[PDB]
């Protein structure tokens, strides 16, 4: 028992993590077969991040022009392409350590472990969960560009982040492997900031479950509520609507429980109104959104 | 920026996990260099547990009692020794995988990473403090026993921590590598209970410090206090006493933020005194104590 947000082992990952310097820029890459993915904004100088045409700027670099170092050994490139916002920089050599894996792009509400990593070495790995306005809340300084998000299913990979940049308000955005932004931010220099965020529901509502599988239950009530008396509610606290495809996912909890989806939406609904009391639940003092139904039956 | 609890990157110690079987118990073991450490309960059945006599138990056992599986590759026992409340088990090769490492143990309010196993296969990575009362709140399962804990500094592995068995109140309790137990607790059935816990001062100041250099600085206060006062109201709310020391250790975050530790200490003194008023620090809505003045200068 116990309760934690919990990252997958990053072995596979750290194997394949390298450096990337283009000019003055060093970040990270990625190093699978013998490609090596990066943010396009490497070949960039903080003059170009203001107005940058990528095409133009691309054009104008030398495979030389691009060091990558695995560790110690060096990779030579011998071939570079854009692939929207990400770079693929085809080296001589294939990196020997390649987990089976593949690039998946995720959903809103959904979680997946980030490798932070400076100068191509990893340094520390977290949660996340990819937020209703296609932030992340992240932990990321100077030099973490090009770091990856990802999940893991047996022995597979599934790469779906890549980070990019911070955002005004401290939140980080980044693509998918395939290049593409998570949300409507961009590789320059602008105003973009984060819309406005909501709290993942089906989210909240399977960390309940996870807080009663633990014995929490101070929380519990006998009243009821139907799906649409409850989003009435919802809406009213900045929280996503709740499907009844949520409800079917909810469904192995609620066996598990022996608490119906909607009952323990009865308990969110007073939790909303009336606050916590100086209670807690699994140990926060807030109702966290971050554990996917899934994440919950995984640790419990 | 933000801030996460954050893991050390796994892959080094997800190299070392194996499977060790003792007639129907499996649990996880550590595989370093030719031996292979696990908790010595695993030579155990249920009506042992209730009293047993660890010696005898063992000299009743023979090399081949004991099936060690690293993936596929099964691994020959050659030699086997106790260890405190650690088993030894020399097996005929060395691991190739072998980090540098040394076996460390730590102070309570300190923090390490776990790496949770089942039948020796890495499940997932999370951060822990050692409480006061020498607990852990982890999330272990059935098959997690085995388990370790650990730090990375540089290239080397510091383990600290073996898994071994869950206390009533769902939190966990084990060993340093050398076998001794984290506090008043031995490995068979009996009555035990953690004792009473307290917050770890010196952590919750530190936590205060990250949410500074983070921009959170709502719950800040142009009063100070003195050290003795503090601890005044610092008992009062089961917190650790605060020392000399642990303001000379916060010395370089009082530094980068300008905020002298005696004027954290003010804050903090108010934030116990008139709660937090629906309002968060860090994304958290209680005052967090499970990371140390390191844990906030490596992240930040």
């Amino acid at each position: 028992s116990g309760f934690r947000k919990m990252a997958f082992p990053s072995g596979k990952v750290e194997g394949c993590m390298v450096q990337v310097t283009c000019g003055t820029t060093t970040l990270n890459g990625l190093w699978l077969d013998d490609v090596v993915y990066c943010p396009r904004h490497v070949i960039c100088t903080s003059e170009d991040m203001l107005n940058p045409n990528y095409e133009d700027l691309l054009i104008r670099k030398s495979n030389h022009n691009f060091l990558v170092q695995a560790g110690n050994v060096q990779l030579r490139v011998i071939g570079h392409s854009m692939q929207n916002c990400v770079l693929k920089l085809r080296v001589d050599t294939a990196n020997p350590k390649t987990p089976k894996y593949k690039f998946v792009r995720i959903q809103p509400g959904q979680t997946f472990s980030v490798l932070a990593c400076y100068n191509g070495s990893p340094s520390g790995v977290y949660q996340c969960a990819m937020r209703p306005n296609f932030t992340i809340k992240g932990s990321f300084l100077n030099g973490s560009c090009g770091s990856v998000g990802f999940n893991i299913d047996y022995d597979c990979v599934s790469f779906c982040y890549m980070h990019h940049m911070e955002l005004p308000t401290g939140v980080h955005a980044g693509t998918d492997l395939e290049g593409n932004f998570y949300g409507p931010f961009v590789d320059r220099q602008t105003a973009q900031a984060a819309g406005t965020d909501t709290t993942i529901t089906v989210n909240v509502l399977a960390w309940l479950y996870a807080a009663v599988i633990n014995g929490d239950r101070w929380f519990l009530n006998r009243f009821t509520t139907t799906l649409n008396d409850f989003n009435l509610v919802a809406m009213k606290y900045n929280y996503e609507p709740l499907t009844q495809d949520h409800v079917d996912i909810l469904g192995p909890l609620s066996a598990q429980t022996g608490i119906a989806v909607l009952d323990m939406c009865a308990s969110l609904k007073e939790l909303l109104q009336n606050g916590m009391n100086g209670r807690t639940i699994l140990g926060s003092a807030l109702l966290e959104d971050e554990f996917t139904p899934f994440d919950v039956v995984r640790q419990c």
